[PDB]
């Protein structure tokens, strides 16, 4: 059987079993029709049409489940000449990036705004967590950059390229004792319990230094990988909040109250990160550069170009980058 | 858009996009095929297959939702001329069943007798394979009905009527040291070399559950597709075997211990299916039937009508199915 | 044998055979960690690493029944301080939660409150990440309960225990052609380019289901392991995004339109567990008790006792759990 | 805590609370287990023991749960040294092989027998199948070698071997007709049901090639994969099996007659075959050899090198291959 055969006998349906009423519309003649059926039925075995002498008079019980399994071959055929086009495919090459909740919500969704405009066939995919968690997945190859934040001694052996310095805040509820203070010390701080994130105390960060110069140790009472808990959390006793400044402004988070700790810990900062062997494919350069306008082309490739880590900080050294 | 080109690309498919392979299989030439395919491929305005240079590398994602909807037209057109042969000849046809060889020995002979015995005129074929296997010769046309004994995921895009549970034994020569112990423990069999299926260790089965549970990993010295293999194997060597307990028989196998292991490896269930584009005429509701005594026409025409294999379990809640 | 050796194989496994990271990170000599290792392989007879030159490449077979049991022996060690702990001062202690984002801002803030309210001196601490970063937190010893939303295969070695069913919702921005028709099927959603998690799609999820289900695959242009982030994204494009009905509201959310998709994807079901070596105190008992209110002390020991996950869902049948 | 302080404690129960009776069983002095034991006491800021003077009195609440781990704890320090060395695991590489029910059951037995023995840590794979699935098992890459035993067409574009040559015996109960006839005609037969296997008739086979060229068109009862399936069925009514000899003799098949048909079809090759980009290990040329002993580690090999798949067919000419 053929498709021309099976929209014969829809048509002859539509026209009445009125078989000279149906080539009309077809642009064929009566008995070209009344062939492609006649061979149908003597295929099938059966008769799909009952006759009286030339008139057809009634589709038979057989004939009916025919012609409704007919007319969805039918509509499966226009579906396939309905399929979307290959550009409706994000297929042209995709990029992992490893990094934080503050990197992913912040700095970036006028980044990946920017970037989806400009690669809509490429797919994105954000992976989340902690320094040792960003550090595995570039080097595991589960991602191709980490946007790191901190805890940079993880990232050796990647390439590591300086994006903007940031700084800490406290945050407190609105009614807390530190939200009116002309500023805060480190001893102020020790004093009220600490909310932090899960990797804010190691050992050697910037948190364990301040406390560790002034013999002060602090009690942590609550921890979480991403900043938006350690604000919520920041809704329940005299707990005191330590995040990065650029994950509250007053715009967006007016239950709380940052409070500035630039005296009390040294600045962090932010690199975005690679293994030596990647291939750099257009869309990874435009994204690099789109997150730090300074990481240009011609810079990513320099500092490849270094021997190590230690001579890309021989080359910024001198250079002045963003505070966030 | 002509029904012979719907053959073709789907055939191509069907043979790993060898398009010799697909002309000798339908006894026609390579540059006939190529040319259809390139006809068609224009009248869409779609690359269905990437190219290397003469070969084809693979199915373009736009090509996959049309070879999708072709492989539904072509099942379609099997469907009328099904429609005209139950009411031609009910009781003359052909059924075509892939099942595992365990099923075909040890569950079906008995079934097969009464089913022929009703249906002289009815001319059965019965595919062996691993559950992959089966899942692909339905897929692939040469297969009406798929009785599937685990792996159920391999079947989502079909009808799956539940049939039975079963559970696995541990098999062993009577001069096996686990032959007089009698009650094994999960921890006891890993020690030792294992002989089951091929499809037994695939990362999500049950006996990767147990494996995984107890924090084990088996040591795999054998396998085969098939449960028969796997015993004459195990007649010879140090290997334990697991294997349905269906397979071994008091009888049939007395140089083969048949040991206890519902309390290690969960049961699995048997199901009998089919894609639901599939006219279902007398003699199949027979079958089934014959093969799963709750399985009545009535009981199959509502799972059809039913949306998920998941609703078609919640008609079976109430009830409890035998046990093999 | 020593206890020290059993940390040093078991830490090299997790910093993923890397010496100098195991060092640095436990603050001691990098030769230290090989020569107590090499001491350990020479005093059992047997090799834990494959080697090359002074390069560890991967665990042996027989290394890998080594490994296993320290982390065992490493717990239980951790165990007599828990007992300990408990019996000197119990009210006070510490407490490691590994979860997602989800729970931690929708479901836990309330039963976190009531829990520092009784327990002002147990530190807590919430890891945030995906399914497979949840069960390696636990594996590793950085968490004592995790609370799983999904894929719940990679748990087969915890003590599961059910707490709630939840579903997914389609959520877009409001002037999206999707949020005036009122009526999705999967197949009107799968025209739609995709936003969802990093584990949305796995070739085994509850996503993957309704697809493999359909015959069709999914256009993915960005995923996030955040929903958080997911959501701000849906803010912005042409995608469609599918996430936890859970994470948006009416009011948290009024610039995202949420539409059913009870109908399209199965729902899913949050347990909470923790590896069967861990000593369960008192606030753990409270803790779990106070997320999920049925499960009582003697629930917990009774489902401990049990062999599997699925016994322990099994003592649930007789009861609806809550949805969310 | 040392592993010592863990035995220690544990010894002192076994010697009930007599540390002089410890001393001499653990070969050890008295002042040492009790320093030790103190040492532990303080460290977990407990006691373990109660005190009368200078001797030990009886074990306190929390020590009797510290002893319960610690000989769990033991336990597993003595699990790890009986851990199974190297040898039991097969890890010296593994052997795919795709072929038929016969060949693996009546041709290999003792082929795998003696290439078990020597190679113990090699593990081996018996994919079944039809000749479409036998070749795919291969190209594809999920069988290093097929096995191959009609249909040779399908594995061109491998490297095949002729191993030997077989023919197809007419199989019958002793009931039927023809169980004492002299001798059985292509007629006579096609008069009769056929029972044979799926792939028997193609269009292009052994079986049409004899039909077809005395005009006969043969009925068709049941087809299987396996022989042994297609034995098992005829145990019904007047169905005709026609499979290779070799899988049916008297002494194991009793039930049934075997009885000849070498003048209705010309006879198959078996052949062995591999893609030719295999690395070709040893136990690889060793298989090959158990099973035609032709076929020569320098024979493969000269093979291997040749041209097309007609030049290695010229090659065994003037080479009389065994007959089965
Ligand atoms: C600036 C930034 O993103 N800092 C991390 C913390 O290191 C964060 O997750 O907020
Ligand atoms: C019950 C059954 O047939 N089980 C399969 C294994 O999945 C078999 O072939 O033995
Ligand atoms: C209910 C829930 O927490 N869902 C997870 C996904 O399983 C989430 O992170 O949103
Ligand atoms: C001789 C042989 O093995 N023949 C196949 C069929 O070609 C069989 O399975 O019996």
């Amino acid at each position: 059987m053929k498709l021309q055969q099976l929209r014969y006998i829809v048509e002859v349906v539509n026209h009445n079993l009125n078989v000279s009423s149906t080539a009309e519309g077809l642009y064929t003649s009566q008995p070209g029709i009344s062939k492609q059926v006649r061979m149908l039925e003597d295929e099938l075995g059966i008769q799909i049409f009952a006759r009286s002498g030339k008139h057809l008079t009634q589709v038979t019980p057989a004939g009916q489940e025919i012609i409704r399994i007919a007319r969805e071959v039918l509509s499966k055929v226009d579906a396939i000449k309905s399929v979307a086009g290959e550009h409706t495919w994000p297929d042209k090459g995709s990029l992992y990036v490893a990094t934080t909740h503050t990197q992913a919500r912040y700095a970036l969704p006028g980044v990946i705004k920017g970037f989806i405009e400009r690669y809509p066939r490429v797919s994105l995919h954000m992976h989340q967590g902690s320094p040792t968690q960003i550090a595995e997945a570039v080097s595991k190859g589960n991602a191709d950059f980490a946007i790191a934040t901190e805890a940079l001694h993880l990232y050796d052996d990647l390439v590591m390229l300086p994006c903007y310095h940031w700084n800490r805040s406290i945050v407190v509820t609105p009614e807390h004792p530190l939200a009116t203070k002309g500023s805060v010390s480190i001893e102020e701080l020790a004093q009220y319990p600490l909310v932090t994130y899960t990797f804010g105390f190691t050992g050697r960060s910037e948190l364990d230094t301040a406390f560790n110069r002034a013999g002060l140790t602090p009690r942590i009472v609550f921890t979480a990988t991403d900043a938006d808990v350690i604000k919520t959390y920041v809704r329940l006793g005299l707990g005191v909040g330590v995040i990065a400044s650029m994950a509250v402004d007053p715009v967006s988070d007016p239950d709380l109250v940052k409070l500035d700790a630039n005296g009390i810990f040294s600045h962090s900062t932010t690199k975005i990160g690679f293994r030596r062997s990647t291939f750099l494919r257009s869309y990874m350069y435009d994204f690099i550069q789109r997150f730090a306008p300074h990481l240009t082309r011609d810079v990513v490739d320099t500092a490849v170009a270094l021997r190590s880590n230690e001579d890309i900080e021989a080359m910024f050294k001198d250079i002045k980058l963003p505070e966030k």
